[PDB]
């Protein structure tokens, strides 16, 4: 049981909780790191400015920016209908554009909350060293989009960190957390302890 998500967990329909250290996306080594080529919320892009490394990647060779965006901790809650979801997300931006993306999320959210759409790039492959001494995932997140489940359910807060201290041009790593979002999408493909341990997680009514 090492397995960032069990076996018993996607069989059972319970709570799957994804959770990696904050700069996990970055630097060398063993642990599992998630993050996307490409991130858009309230319709603005996010530039892909961050050179995250896969799992088992040489660092070294790394040099062109791999993500818009890394995913340091996600909760999804299967639902007979739609599922309850919260996420957290490491981006590199200016504290400017903090402000202005707030700003937008805001306006959305109040003039009309399900139109306030959170559309993820396509993931990482290797996210978790299993147990069979491979690489897989854990969960895969590409193209996945979110939208709040209402207005009064919605939190998000954007807090700026030192964790990748202040870049030549200006820019922090902020963290996003997003509460009380929901999805279409009625399932996902996960992967538990072994390389092996494939299959799909439900977590919603697919029509």
């Amino acid at each position: 049981m090492s397995e960032m998500i069990t076996r018993q967990q996607v069989t059972s329909g319970e709570t799957i909780h994804v959770r990696t250290d904050p700069t996990a996306c970055i630097g060398s080594h063993p642990n599992c790191r998630m993050f996307i080529d490409s991130l858009t919320i309230a319709g603005e892009k996010l530039d892909k400015n961050i050179v995250a490394i896969d799992g088992g990647e040489d660092v070294t060779k790394a040099d062109s920016a791999t993500a818009a965006a890394s995913v340091i901790r996600m909760s999804i809650t299967p639902g007979s209908i739609n599922p309850t979801i919260s996420i957290t997300l490491g981006v590199l931006i200016k504290s400017n554009v903090r402000t202005k993306i707030e700003e937008k999320v805001s306006s959305i959210l109040q003039a009309s909350a399900t139109d306030m759409k959170i559309k993820l790039g396509n993931s990482n492959k290797k996210q978790e060293y299993k147990t069979d001494e491979a690489w897989g995932i854990m969960i895969d997140l590409s193209n996945l989009e979110l939208y709040p489940i209402s207005a009064k359910a919605f939190s998000i807060s954007i807090e700026p960190t030192e964790l990748m201290g202040v870049s030549k041009d200006g820019m922090r790593y902020h963290i996003i957390s997003i509460d009380g979002l929901t999805t279409s999408q009625g399932s996902l493909p996960v992967c538990c302890a072994a390389s092996t341990d494939k299959g799909v997680a439900k977590i919603g009514y697919i029509a």
